């Protein structure tokens, strides 16, 4: 019963900040990040009512989600980690949403595979909001132009923008910049806010937050839970 309690608390926390910010809890999607957790640990979350999940790696996802999806028909799986061009095919075959379009090469790859597989997924363009040399993502200054490229030239539908700000600084400006860019791109969806800042993210307009440990517990905790 720990999972149900944790999930309800997360949803309640989302609702509290949403309402405080003048928004509806319904406006914020909760993506349960299941990275590092096996199918056995994930099922309890699905049983608790969760349908939207996120995985950082295609390979890890391939090993556990197929069985989970044939068991539960309405799963919405998001790829929230970097994608190598040689895994694009596998990703298009398994995921419903790919939030990591961080460069031209992968946008093209995703575009061709959707075509080759007769599929139409949902996509987010990842922005390197702080322009950190060590981080992936489109330059904020080239984002508007990049989204036009995806939508017009690659005929790749783009749902919104996504970011993962540097952990050692205030998320505020990063979220605010992403919101601004989204408006300039004519996009209404924003994937920002993770484990330690999803509440602040909602305050800046986040429409989708990625929460992992708060739902599953840490690796140690979760396994402790699944003893009885
Ligand atoms: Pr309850």
């Amino acid at each position: 019963m720990e999972i149900e309690a944790r999930l309800e608390d997360v949803r309640q926390r989302i609702a509290d900040v949403a309402e405080k910010s003048g928004r509806k809890a319904a406006d914020v999607a909760l993506v349960a990040v299941s990275k590092t957790f096996d199918a056995e640990a994930i099922q309890p979350v699905i049983d608790a009512g969760q349908r939207v999940f996120g995985e950082n790696r295609v390979q890890e996802a391939q090993g556990k989600w197929p069985a989970l999806k044939e068991k539960t028909s309405d799963i919405e799986l998001h790829l929230i980690g970097p994608l190598q061009s040689n895994k694009a095919a596998d990703a298009v075959a398994l995921f419903d949403v790919v939030e990591s379009i961080d460069r031209e090469k992968i946008a093209r790859a995703l575009s061709e595979e959707c075509a080759r597989q007769g599929r139409s997924l949902r996509f987010y363009v990842q922005v390197n909001t702080g322009l950190e040399p060590q981080k992936a993502g489109i330059d904020p200054r080239e984002t508007v132009a990049f989204v036009a490229f995806c939508r017009d030239e690659l005929k790749l539908p783009v749902e919104g923008l996504m970011c993962i700000p540097p952990a050692e600084e205030n998320p505020g400006p990063h979220f605010a910049l992403l919101a601004k860019l989204a408006g300039q791109c004519g996009l209404e969806k924003l994937s920002m806010g993770m484990s330690g800042d999803f509440e602040t993210a909602v305050e800046f307009g986040a429409t989708s937050v990625r929460v992992g440990s708060a739902i599953f517990g840490s690796r140690a905790e979760n396994l402790y839970f699944q003893s009885h």
